[PDB]
């Protein structure tokens, strides 16, 4: 499985598509509430008896030597207890996570992640390392101060521990239930949580929080209007129980004006139909439609609905 618009290179590395105008497109350190923090989350890690060994077969490919079984343990097992869904299949995964998560869930956006982070922070990382038995390879980590997913999405356990910890003393961390995919985190817990609050602590840590999906207020995440991997969550009318991951129409018809080379639009328009057809018939079958209003792309081989949503059923 691969994401499209989530791994979407940049844009130096594109050129336009034959359907460039068929669509538009407009704090310093560990302090005890990180310690605290380590200790919950590496306590989790264990429950799952991570093969602390090597690994059995670009440079910085020693890396995929140390941490090789660690990245292989979270993509076997993305859910609630490694909080990562790196590696996931958002049409299978899509049915599960409601199951895994509390009553209230609670979520917010982060701005130049990767860039607000402070040392601390991986020093903390380092010490869940070392709980857990990776300890010997600690240095690894200095490389950042394949697996940036996983070590940003760790990273983000740490941060939502620390600041549930500084909001609101005394919190039972074993009733938190997230997810998280670098920087991107659904969240949740038997009772309210309230990010507008989170936020402010942050700003303690050197982090900038804003309200989820370009929002201008915080306001309450529902299963209604929650997004993870910028998808919806929306329930099949003929199985309930069945959650329809669903991207945006917007998001793909974006997506679709680029290309990195002509050679691969079929491919790359294989991939948008894949997320696509979740929005509904009315919605694939208008999408085609423009597709194949220019010539290359009524060349172009593009699955009907029928068959994708019925291969999707029997996937279950
Ligand atoms: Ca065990
Ligand atoms: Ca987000």
């Amino acid at each position: 499985v691969g994401y499209p618009i989530i791994n979407a290179p940049s844009k130096t590395k594109l050129e336009p598509s034959a359907f460039h105008y068929v669509f538009e497109g407009v704090i310093t350190e560990v302090d005890e509430y990180m310690k605290e923090a380590v200790d919950h989350y590496a306590g989790q890690l264990m429950s799952l008896d991570i093969n602390t060994e090597q690994m059995c077969l670009n440079d910085s490919v020693a890396m995929r030597m140390a941490f090789g079984n660690l990245y292989a343990a979270f993509h076997k097992n993305p859910g609630v207890i490694t909080g990562s869904a790196v590696g996931c299949d958002p049409d299978l995964f899509w049915s599960k996570i409601p199951v895994l998560m509390e009553e209230k869930l609670f979520a917010f956006d982060y701005t130049g992640y990767d860039a607000s982070l402070s040392p601390a922070w991986f020093e903390a990382l380092k010490m869940v390392l070392e709980k857990i038995g990776f300890g010997d390879r600690v240095d690894y980590i200095d490389y950042l101060n394949s697996g940036t997913s996983i070590f940003n999405s760790m990273i983000n356990n740490l941060i939502i521990r620390t600041l549930l910890l500084k909001t609101y003393k005394g919190i039972d961390l074993d009733h938190l239930k997230m997810i998280a995919y670098g920087d991107d985190v659904i969240a949740s817990y038997p009772h309210e949580v309230d990010a507008s609050l989170l936020a402010q602590s942050g700003k303690d840590y050197g982090l900038t929080m804003t309200p989820a999906d370009k929002s201008a207020t915080f306001e309450t995440v529902t299963w209604e209007n929650v997004t993870f991997l910028k998808r919806f969550f929306r329930a099949d009318e003929k199985y309930p129980f069945l959650i329809h991951p669903v991207m945006p129409m917007k998001e793909i018809h974006e997506s679709i004006r680029w290309t990195k080379d002509p050679r691969n639009t079929q491919d790359h328009v294989r991939s948008l139909c894949l997320l696509a057809w979740h929005n509904g018939e009315e919605e694939y079958n208008k999408f085609l439609a423009k597709i194949r209003s220019v010539p290359i792309g009524r060349a172009l081989l593009l699955p009907e609905y029928s068959t994708l949503y019925r291969r999707w059923l029997d996937s279950f």
